[PDB]
């Protein structure tokens, strides 16, 4: 019943064999929480590698993926590439795709979409501009961004959304709890209920303990503490 | 002399199985000793087809970015390319440019940084249908090109691949030569002789093997960059299409 504690580490463009081996070795050896579900994103070109090198306790998620199985798209990677490496995962939508490589919501969408239809799990991030939160449409602008993903979501149960502000612990409890009315309304209670939604925000081992103490954060999406020994501390954040 | 250059672009497509079948139907071949291939794989293939592929067979990831770390979610870099043992980056492939909308700029940028880290870049350039169309592919190409040159110090590790627009249903090997003996001639001015002599110049185009010969005897055609033949028997006849 209860919503179980989710911790996706995004190491963005970061890393090397050797890097990263330390970085998943400390991790296999950690002590993790049997209460967490723990998901390690990697560049594209380390993401068999990674696979091979993690406890199978730990998921692997793309950082990316486009939306049919094959064609002519040099550059991109489908989610059956994704699936044959045996990563289980993919995150759509980060904000440094919608904001650097100017992705937009139907593109997400259709991304979404097919990843699901694949049989991937997605991590489903929204979050605001700097401006949009200063003009007060914070509400309006995570609502549209959200909406554009669960018009692509038939089954809710392999995704979780991932909220990145543009930051106080309240005013995450503050959009959390307003995404999820929002589910509530436009999906159902079911889906309120059960669907975790992560902080996407700056989680650190300083701060991770309030975060995970609020009602409606159900873990984190966390950046550069991903790569570092700190991650276990977020990991175990209730702990 | 200009070594001939083949690139096969896998494009968005394979798994391990059927890529695994691919490149040791290639390691089997008898494959032109004068002909320098490379094939790009997918990023999330890199690894696993530098471990596959006979060594004197390269290997090319079909783009990358323009720093070596960063925030830069869905990206990799130069560095990563690097440390899986690939040395060749495809940069501003006509895919990137229409759909993904990279700048010139932007693929500067990336070309710059590329070469900086130790990678070869091949560097393709090409106009859209319209541009064709209204008669200034001359115009598109050289601006294109002047993007890349800005960014390219040693001339070495770079072949320069043009991609004539996709008719849809609405070219010539006379066409493509004319194309490339222009594109050589703006490398000898705008460079030096001496990088028009030692640049290859490879087309892009539709390359298969029923054409690969007729476009491999044109004058200043040193190769190809193969799209969906290089996932064919055929791509074999192209290596070899000198002889």
């Amino acid at each position: 019943a209860p919503r179980k504690f989710f911790v996706g580490g995004n190491w963005k463009m970061n890393g090397d064999k050797k890097s990263l081996g330390e970085l998943i070795h400390t991790l296999n050896g950690a002590k993790l929480s049997a209460d967490t579900e723990v998901v390690c994103g990697a560049p594209s070109i380390y993401l068999d590698f990674a696979r091979q090198k993690l406890d199978a306790k730990i998921g692997v998620a793309a950082q990316n993926c486009y939306k049919v199985p094959k064609g002519a798209f040099t550059g991109e990677i489908s989610p059956a590439m994704i699936k044959d490496i045996g990563a289980a995962w993919v995150i759509l939508g980060h904000s440094e795709r919608r904001h650097v490589f100017g992705e937009s919501d139907e593109l997400i969408g259709q991304k979404v979409a097919h990843a699901l239809a694949e049989g991937l799990g997605v991590i489903a991030c929204i979050g605001e501009k700097l401006d949009e939160r200063e003009a007060g449409i914070t509400e309006k602008v995570v609502f549209e961004q959200t909406k554009a993903i669960a018009d692509n979501v038939k089954d809710w149960s392999k995704v979780v959304l991932a909220y990145e502000p543009p930051a106080t612990p309240q005013q995450a409890q503050e959009v959390h709890e307003k995404l999820r009315g929002w589910l509530k309304s436009h999906v159902s209670d079911a889906v309120a209920q059960s669907t975790r939604i992560i902080y996407g925000g700056s989680v650190t081992g300083g701060n991770c303990k309030e975060l995970a103490s609020q009602h409606d954060v159900d873990g984190f999406l966390v950046g550069g503490a991903s790569l570092k020994p700190e991650f276990v501390d977020i990991i175990n954040a209730k702990h």
